[PDB]
């Protein structure tokens, strides 16, 4: 079809797992209503709210650099469906979709502007996480 490469995309992650018992947790709760939410509607939140469309956004080689995709639909979708065991896999996800950014982009990019902006309020909910 083309002639430069233009790359492919994975499916997006697992947001399920149906072997996992449902326990539902104060934490995970805070976590989907408060933390998530806030982080949604941050006016940088956008680009990271869905999984990255290599062929769209002209990032042909995305997939092949990151190999753990992560994106803020993918971490609500696995807080809803009870995926994560503790606080401590959601918080590990979020550093996995900020490094990502980080990784793939040059530290000078607009995206990891962004991406810091978000990380920094990230890591200041999770210090109201209760006990
Ligand atoms: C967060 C996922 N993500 C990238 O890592 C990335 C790199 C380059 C552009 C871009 C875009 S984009 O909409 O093509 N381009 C810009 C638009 C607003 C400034 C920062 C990036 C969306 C999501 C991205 C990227």
């Amino acid at each position: 079809h083309h002639l430069v490469p233009r790359g492919s995309n994975p499916p997006p992650p697992e947001t399920s797992n149906p072997n996992k018992p449902k326990r539902q947790t104060n934490q995970l709760q805070y976590l989907l209503r408060v933390v998530l939410k806030t982080l949604w509607k941050h006016q940088f939140a956008w680009p990271f709210q869905q999984p990255v469309d290599a062929v769209k956004l002209n990032l042909p080689d995305y997939y092949k650099i990151i190999k753990t995709p992560m994106d803020m639909g993918t971490i609500k979708k696995r807080l809803e469906n009870n995926y994560y065991w503790n606080a401590q896999e959601c918080i590990q996800d979020f550093n996995t979709m900020f490094t990502n950014c980080y990784i793939y982009n040059k530290p000078g990019d607009d995206i990891v502007l962004m991406a810091e902006a978000l990380e920094k309020l990230f890591l200041q909910k999770i210090n109201e996480l209760p006990t």
